[PDB]
């Protein structure tokens, strides 16, 4: 059955292009238009009540029917543009969809190429499971690679009728030229008329570490130099490979004299290491600069980290030897001969990163108004709070920011004043950089958009309308 086959292909799909073609073939076969909101979702499921698909819709329905969404009517007025199909962009898109809003998302890339592996807090694991994650991804389960989290959330966003455009870069805004017009987006390359003319009152920016819209202030604090190295090796799925335990973190304190043993044998002095067994064997480690220079990884000692870890300063062969030697030792050689996975552009998949300079945006939202047309803008994900990767806070905190932005859009749609919406968002924002599974609500099954289910003794007035006046205009 060819609607069934397209749906089956869509579910099982493992390349961004393959998700898109099978989903389009599904829409064609069922006579529906993609990007058609919750109505699309209802029409698709009504045609696919066939048992195999049944538990998928039962989970998505159970989510959609949560009181907070008002059955897809809360934001039925609202038209959003989401920048970025990273995990946190798709996740915010899905919450916006379930609220009833029209949602268009633009992504500069045309594939999901990142293999690095991300740690998941308990709440996010339940969150994903609750979204049909088991039907979408066959494959311990406390971590997930970037691209598989993207494929999963892409298929959810698509079913829920989010309209997504690829190989399009958000470059800023076209303000209302006068009374009666809305906000539009500047886009590269020169967009088709459909996107050129799309007007929205909500912009959610989830463009990652290196982009926020004009008007946002970012805070950069630079601490003690830390240099991170990530590597992905091919994971054949040999029984032997499968039996090698993961290494949850190690470090000084923690699980220490391991680093004693590593240095002798190898000459590698590390601050931390982590091994995740996933689609690849992934390692992340923090290495002393002295040590990277001593072992030929960095070719000289530059004071500016962005130069220190630049292409010109990093030696590919030395970097590869270092990471393989470290990975082999941590695993006691039981992974066999390690082969580097071959990377977004065909290179061996190892790299060095600035683990030191940690941005935090000054606000999570702003409002811009012109000729009587208001635009609400919200940041979500790495562009709001940059994560320190070995501590595993990226997904968790990007997802919380996505719920908190969606809650704010709910409020916006309900008619609260811009200052009221902004002050309440910013009271939530004050908690973000200290959140932990320990200081949040413990029953993660009951987490939903309403922040009271997520943050205990919540204070939505921590920030006042006057404290946010400079965020409005
Ligand atoms: C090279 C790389 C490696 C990483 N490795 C790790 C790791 O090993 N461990 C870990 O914990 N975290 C890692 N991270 C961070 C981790 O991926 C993020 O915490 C997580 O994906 C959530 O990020 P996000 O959705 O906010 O942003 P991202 O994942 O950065 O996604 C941003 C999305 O926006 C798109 N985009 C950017 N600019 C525009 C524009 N102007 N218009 C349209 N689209 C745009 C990007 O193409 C991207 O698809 C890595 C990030 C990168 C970029």
């Amino acid at each position: 059955n060819p609607a069934h086959d397209h749906f089956e292909t869509f579910v099982q799909a493992q390349l961004c292009q393959d998700v898109l073609s099978s989903f389009q073939g599904l829409c064609r076969a069922l006579g529906v238009e993609s990007g058609g909101g919750l109505s699309q979702y209802h029409k698709i499921k009504a045609q696919l009540n066939y048992w195999s698909a049944k538990s998928l819709w039962a989970k998505l329905d159970k989510r959609a029917s949560q009181p907070v969404y008002q059955q897809g009517q809360a934001c039925t007025n609202t038209k959003c543009l989401v920048v970025g199909a990273g995990p946190c962009g798709l996740r915010a898109a899905v919450e916006l969809a379930l609220l009833g809003a029209r949602v268009v998302l633009v992504e500069k890339r045309i594939k999901f190429s990142r293999h690095n592996v991300l740690h998941l807090w308990p709440f996010t694991i339940h969150d994903l499971r609750a979204l049909g994650a088991a039907a979408f991804y066959g494959r311990t389960l406390d971590h997930i690679s970037i691209r598989q989290l993207q494929l999963l959330l892409l298929k959810v966003a698509l079913l829920l009728g989010v309209e997504i455009h690829w190989g399009v870069k958000f470059t800023g805004l076209q303000p209302p030229p006068r009374k009666g017009s809305g906000w539009r987006a500047q886009l590269q390359p020169n967009p088709p008329a459909q996107l050129a003319s799309y007007e929205f009152d909500v912009l959610i920016s989830a463009a990652g570490g290196k982009f926020v819209p004009e008007g946002f202030t970012i805070r950069e604090m630079r601490g003690k130099l830390a240099i991170g190295i990530t590597a992905n090796f091919v994971n054949g799925r040999t029984v032997e490979e499968t039996q090698v335990p993961e290494i949850s973190g190690v470090a000084r304190i923690y699980n220490q004299k391991f680093f004693q043993s590593l240095l002798k044998a190898t000459g590698i002095d590390l601050e931390n290491i982590v091994y995740y067994k996933d689609e690849t064997h992934y390692f992340v480690m923090t290495a002393k600069k002295q040590c990277l220079l001593r072992l030929g990884v960095l070719r000289q000692d530059l004071s500016e980290t962005d130069q220190l870890l630049g292409k010109a300063n990093v030696v590919p062969e030395a970097l590869q030897r270092f990471a393989r030697a470290a990975a082999d030792f941590a695993t006691h050689g039981k992974l066999g001969k390690l082969e580097f996975a071959q990377d977004a552009r065909g290179r061996p998949d190892v790299a060095a990163f600035d683990f030191t300079s940690m941005m935090r945006a000054e606000s999570s939202a702003r409002v811009q108004e012109k000729h009587g047309a208001r635009l609400l803008l919200g940041l979500v994900g790495d562009c709001l709070v940059e994560p320190f990767w070995p501590l595993g806070t990226g997904v968790a905190r990007g997802f919380l920011a996505a719920f908190d932005a969606a809650w704010m859009v709910k409020r916006w749609a309900e008619g609260a004043g811009p200052l009221e919406v902004l002050a309440e968002r910013e009271s939530l924002y004050q908690l973000l950089s200290q959140t932990s599974p320990e200081n949040m609500h413990r029953n993660v099954a009951q987490y939903g958009l309403d922040p009271a289910t997520r943050y205990p003794n919540l204070n939505l007035r921590a920030v006042t309308p006057n404290q946010v006046q400079d965020l409005y205009d």
